[PDB]
């Protein structure tokens, strides 16, 4: 079904963001996880997953419209070194990817793309809960300090 | 079956203790909440929950002893800003509460109303047992310090 | 995550809304209860179960949005004194709350809030369901008279 | 296995009047509904249900014979504005859909369609069934009045 | 619940357009059991259910509304000859709803009937994935011919 | 424990020849799916999944010498246009990381890198699967011709 | 089976870098067990029943390839004072055992016993997973401070 042009351009622009995250998320993960933080490998390699699940969206979305969705090109990662400055790195990405969301959802609308519009404020409200776990990480540090903060990552949380 | 009025003015007089600590337990619970002290959350929150079972019981008793319950006026809520402030608060809410509940249980013994009393004695012992718990957590955040205490919150004990 | 200012105070609005339906409800389900209506006990204690709900999502979204929840202030109740005059004001104050919520959703959809939009428009749902059952109650009142329509309140409906 | 012409036009006939009994039992369920009578919305949407098994029948019996459904022709509905109403409608219809069954019963026998006249009496029996059933209520709602007969609509009947 | 009357008068349109689908894909169905092709009488069978729920939903809000649904006027059906004719029949006719749709998606939002606004999105998201799988189905009979087409509906898929 | 530096380099080399298939797998797989190919989309998707557990294998290995795993650098895709040629691109992709496979085997072995050899050996050995799986199917295409090949996709295989 | 001399003096050279880690292994251990320092204990268990595992496969192996095997000479132990300096320990006796597992499982290649060389790769595989534990834990005393990681080892993990 032949979608609006601008609505396949958001949508691969968004695509876009996740490919950066997938990748972002799945090394830092590893890195958490290579550092025995497994807490952090547990919740950091699940958001990976999850941004896989929304780029999967994405791109059928793309394809029912009969648009072409772009894999090809990958956005600047930015890898942290330290817990904090990767946690950082994952805030402001998803910072940003909320801002994207929000104008392709309003434009969608414009143009009553309502089925499009619904899909991209589901994952806007999934980005909304890894951005407020995020924060509240990021906070943990600074409150408990960054010893304690780390020995509650060496165990599991289930 | 008409009712002393004096035990019903009691009855109103802590129910409207209930209520302001039905709100104060449930905004400092979601305040836990949301920076991540999922242990203290839980406890407030079912703290919140079972103030509102006393107001059920304060709200019941009155109506059967023909009064009118007043829901319409909230006292004062002490909303504190940080974790010790808001368990300090609480305890304090407690205290007060504690010294209305002493005194209605008296008079309404004077006036012969047992079963209202024996209601007031359970819901004082609720009460003695939350205020052992709020004293308990503050010597807590002494002896083991802010940071290890905030680190003990961070996964819901059970 | 810093939300719009406005944004925050229509959602303070709508949780002050909340908090006197709490009340109302409560109450009027126990004098439902107190006069032997248990049917009707049943639902009005459940639309106030199911309004504390809605109040604990507002509180949540505002403590997010790095607002400042207000529980202290109380509007006015309606406690009416027969079944009838019980159900037009719960019917009144649904009706009022309504109207909030639609010009909070419209505003929300202006400042890209669609996350808040979205929880806003599960509750207006929530809500549209007590004036549709309301609506039908103050309807059967005059269909099959009040002494009827007492009698089929006194055994649960399970 | 090309049927007799006038055994097709017969089956369109009744086909014609169950695409109406469809509609109008279908609406008047979901009125029985929006006023609060559960057990009339209960009964009245199971025979719009039915309505539509008969349909079923005559679609695919006309297929097999080679005829053409006519599904484009919808007949007069005759919509009922209170309970009574909307009840002596159905009957209305339920019996003149019985004078041309029977008609076409007839007709089928005399051309040795026994195979569709079999169909046909299934179906007249299920009618039958229905206007007692109609008869009944009718009855009833003159017996206990008007007042007590929605009192007994209220809840489902197991 | 008083509603929009343009609210309404879209909700009759709507439903309109569901009254058309439902004879449309019910005899399509039946003809494609009638041919043997049992796949295809499966799924075709099933949207006509599908847009029974819908019409049911739109029924149902209307009489909320306090409108008056519209059963009586049946638009035009085009029932197609062969199998491609009669799934291009289909198409066109899911089109033709969702333009309807999304144009009372748009309106319904500009006078804040928020709760009918959502639930026409959830039709239209579902009447988008029919016209995914139409689509699908009319391209395989290009890719691979009318004869393995056919071939590939005779059993039942599941 | 510090790795040898070739060895990691062979590692990130090969880790972004699994970035490559991860991404046109991924593609290739939900064309598949969006032309209704079902049993090629589970297969292809499949793939793109073992490919990302492939990834995964490299960055932890690489992770653990104490080398920076690139995911940053994204080869060239090569997404066909239909289902011929998007299975020939897959093969030659697969050819391409086999002979990377065995250069970074023969030389892990040199320098004793015997786990990171033994690692890579179970990595070829599922990827000369997939290449029989694509040889397989491309033969099969010309064997039965084309309408026959994609008629033999539209339903799952399991 | 007469194996390689050579070969069989390197199995007996790994044999006895087992024996020195059963004893060190076993040692470090119950001297964590005596300091209550329950989850290291547990794993330097494990890891010290593990080495008897690997014993015992050389012991076999050579047993086969008919040689002696060689349980009379114990190499040096080197048992740590404290928690880091007997990981020390143990990570350098694992770094020297690699060292000669790696040239073992060369010159086994050179003369075509692979089966002894791939026993060589598994236990190779064991004991690099065993350096990745040793460099984490030894990293985490120096991130958390040994305070905090004396804590975390007092209560098992499991």
């Amino acid at each position: 079904m032949k979608g609006d042009t601008k609505v396949i351009n958001y949508l691969n622009k968004l695509l876009g963001n996740e490919l950066v995250a997938i990748n972002q998320y799945f090394l830092h993960a590893r890195m958490f996880k290579n550092w025995g933080l497994k807490r952090l490998n547990d919740v950091e390699y699940h958001e990976s997953i999850d941004e896989m699940k929304h780029a999967d969206r994405y791109i059928e979305r793309i394809l029912f419209l009969e648009g072409l969705p772009n894999l090809q090109d990958l956005g600047k990662l930015n890898i942290g070194e330290d817990v904090e400055e990767m946690l950082r790195s994952d805030l402001a990405l998803e910072l940003d990817g909320a801002k994207n969301l929000r104008e392709a959802i309003g434009y969608a609308d414009s143009v009553h793309d309502y089925v499009s519009r619904d899909m991209m404020i589901e994952i806007l409200r999934d980005e909304e809960g890894h951005i407020f776990w995020l924060e509240t990480e990021l906070d943990l540090i600074q409150k408990m300090g960054l010893q304690n903060y780390l020995q509650a990552q060496i165990r599991e949380e289930g």
